[PDB]
């Protein structure tokens, strides 16, 4: 499979945002996810949205940082977050998910993770710390966002849309009521977040919480 894959230059050395592809629909899609370099190996945050791309991605890491995947960490259950989890489980490579993500794993006939997140608690590995939050439902039911404290970085996941989306796009599983309510406990919890991540399309440019409620609003 072709490397089509892009990893952005990365914010204070270690944490990195890539960018992977998938077409569906005879349209190709981006979703972005997040790597975070770390003494011990390297976190993945959702993995590449085509599991045909999980064995390139850490060929990749290895080549640019001598460094394995330690754990990967999802932020909901869908194909381009969780994925297929089996992947890491084989290789003895630990997987985190929350508990409502892994009920909606395992009734999808998914693998589920070997570890249980803990929302709100620091995570900390070799020498770098995050939080895995649960701000409410949006999205789906389950999505989560990462907060990098020593990044001043938000994942927003899927939870936040693009600046550049001009729907809300794959919402069967939404709770279109509640997430204006989430993305406003999102806006005011995380003031000192200089950089959004948004779930798909652009990341650049900033206004992706206010282009959400908009969309929310249309
Ligand atoms: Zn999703
Ligand atoms: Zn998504």
């Amino acid at each position: 499979q072709v490397k089509d894959f892009v990893i952005e230059p990365p914010i204070k050395n270690n944490l990195h945002i890539y960018k992977t592809f998938g077409v569906f629909g005879g349209k190709e899609y981006s979703a972005n996810s997040m790597y975070l370099v770390t003494k011990k190996g390297v976190v993945l945050f959702d993995v590449p949205w085509e599991k045909v791309q999980y064995q390139s991605l850490m060929d990749t890491i290895k080549k640019r940082h001598n460094l394995p995947v330690v754990a990967v960490f999802a932020t909901h259950s869908h194909d381009d977050r969780a994925g297929d989890l089996s992947f890491f489980n084989n290789k003895g490579i630990k997987t985190y998910a929350t508990a409502k993500t892994n009920e909606f794993l395992k009734k999808d006939g998914k693998a589920t993770s070997t570890e249980i997140i803990k929302t709100g608690k620091p995570y900390r590995i070799g020498g770098e710390e995050f939080v895995v939050d649960f701000l409410g439902e949006g999205h789906t039911a389950d999505n989560v966002v990462v907060w990098f404290p020593k990044y001043n970085v938000l994942d927003g996941g899927c939870l936040v849309k693009s600046n550049s989306a001009t729907d809300l796009g794959y919402i069967k599983e939404a709770n279109v009521e509640q997430w204006p309510k989430t993305i406003n406990k999102l806006k005011a919890k995380y003031s000192k977040a200089t950089l959004i991540i948004p779930g798909h399309d652009e990341w650049k440019g900033g206004g992706h919480v206010e282009h959400t409620l908009e969309l929310l609003n249309k």
